[PDB]
């Protein structure tokens, strides 16, 4: 029981493009780039998709930095979110109905304003190190549990639907 995701990091050396949710689920948080991958589209697709349509950025290459599962209380089905980050970017970023990206300077990153996962992990993002994690939620603001974990090279999830 589990549905499959996608989170896109775009990050330079000074700096990483954020968006910021303008309506719906999870608004006035900014985040990666990324959504659930369809059935259909492969991983890496779904991701390049999302980025496309939230940022209307393009990439040469995305890298796979690590591996979130998320549990919610009172929901069986866990979410598997595939994490990549992108150095090389291509295109303006333009903002769509659903997310507006903005650049922050890596010390500025608005952790109150993000989810309350991204001040354990994004750390070791920042440090270009891989991870897998784990976080077990209550609601949207509150973490129950975690396991978060440098890993040498990211587990491959040999998904053949996608
Ligand atoms: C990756 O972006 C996040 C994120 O960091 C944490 C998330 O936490 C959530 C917490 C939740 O309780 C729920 C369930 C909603 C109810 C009120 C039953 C969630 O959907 C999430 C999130 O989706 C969530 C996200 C966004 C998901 C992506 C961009 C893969
Ligand atoms: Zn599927
Ligand atoms: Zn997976």
């Amino acid at each position: 029981a589990s549905r499959l995701y996608t989170l896109v990091l775009v990050l330079q050396p000074q700096r990483v493009l954020l968006g910021m949710k303008k309506r719906g689920f999870g608004a006035g948080r900014w985040n990666g780039f990324g959504g659930k991958v369809q059935e259909g589209e492969t991983i890496e697709d779904g991701a390049r998709r999302e980025l496309q349509e939230e940022s209307g950025l393009t990439v040469d290459a995305l890298h796979k930095v690590g591996q979130i599962v998320f549990e919610f209380v009172g929901e069986p089905e866990l979410m598997d979110v595939h994490v990549f980050c992108t150095d090389s970017i291509q295109g303006t970023p333009v903002e769509s109905d659903e997310m507006r990206p903005c650049w922050f300077q890596l010390d500025q990153i608005p952790f109150k304003d993000m989810w309350p996962d991204d001040s354990y992990w994004f750390p070791l993002l920042l440090q270009k190190k891989k991870f897998h994690g784990y976080f077990k939620f209550q609601g949207q603001d509150t973490i129950l549990d975690y396991t978060l974990r440098e890993v040498d090279t990211v587990l491959e999830h040999h998904h053949h639907h996608h």
